[PDB]
């Protein structure tokens, strides 16, 4: 994740 894409 909510506060963390790959
Ligand atoms: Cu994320």
């Amino acid at each position: 994740x909510a506060s963390x894409a790959a």
